């Protein structure tokens, strides 16, 4: 249904509200959980970035956003998670895009330590395929129509035919309302097709370990290569 928020897993929603509740809560502690998920990442970031209008450098992790906004406004979002009525999308496989998510933030962290900022590729990385759960949050039953016909290159141009939009250009659009900045954007639809390009290059080495870890193959072991990688790197990457 239209404006309603993403959503958030249900025991991850009831840490974060429990953490929150207490007086002894630490921003430190707080920020572990909430950058695990991408609805309330979404929100702190566009509560942090759009006052700005421009103003100044975005904030492009939780961490950031909490120590800029303050830990009582932080709280606040945690303790209205209950409204947010784990979503009625039935097709959709909000656990496996939960996992994947982060699975591939934690990657993208790990690459990029080792070639920008690691904390803002983390949240890239777990924004980067948002565009699906709002589809499935704004439309959930046109939506399932879509996921339970197509797949991949079909979805995108079914998801279109739809909703005159695909999840792809509304990740776009959704990072670039929550005042990420641009050059991760420009890295992202870069990806989405075979500096900037270097960035869009550990995306998608990030996707593609995240891929298999739910779930070592030959053109991503040169994948790896590509971004200055190799191993062990690769393989510390794919255990634990
Ligand atoms: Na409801």
């Amino acid at each position: 249904m239209l404006c309603d928020s993403l959503p958030t897993a249900s025991r991850t929603a009831a840490a974060i509200l429990n953490l929150a509740q207490s007086e002894d809560v630490t921003a430190e502690a707080l920020a572990q959980l909430i950058q695990t998920d991408p609805a309330l990442t979404g929100r702190i970031l566009r509560f942090a970035n759009a006052p700005a209008q421009g103003t100044r450098r975005p904030v492009a992790s939780v961490i950031d956003a909490i120590d800029l906004v303050g830990l009582p406004a932080v709280r606040q979002f945690a303790l209205s998670l209950s409204l947010i009525d784990e979503g009625r999308c039935e097709a959709f496989d909000y656990a496996a895009y939960w996992q994947k998510s982060l699975a591939r933030a934690v990657a993208l962290q790990s690459i990029t330590a080792q070639a920008v900022a690691p904390k803002e590729a983390f949240t890239l990385g777990l924004l980067a395929d948002v565009g699906r759960l709002a589809l499935a949050t704004a439309w959930p039953e046109e939506y399932s129509e879509c996921l339970r016909k197509a797949d991949g290159e079909a979805l995108i141009a079914l998801e279109r035919e739809r909703f005159a939009t695909d999840h792809d250009e509304l990740t776009r659009m959704l990072l670039t309302d929550w005042g990420f900045p641009q050059v991760f954007i420009d890295a992202l639809q870069l990806s989405q097709q075979d500096r900037t390009g270097r960035f869009a290059r550990q995306l998608t080495l990030a996707q593609h370990i995240a891929d298999h870890r739910l779930a070592l193959s030959p053109l991503l072991r040169a994948e790896a290569r590509r971004c200055g990688l190799g191993d062990e790197d690769l393989a510390r990457l794919l255990a634990d």
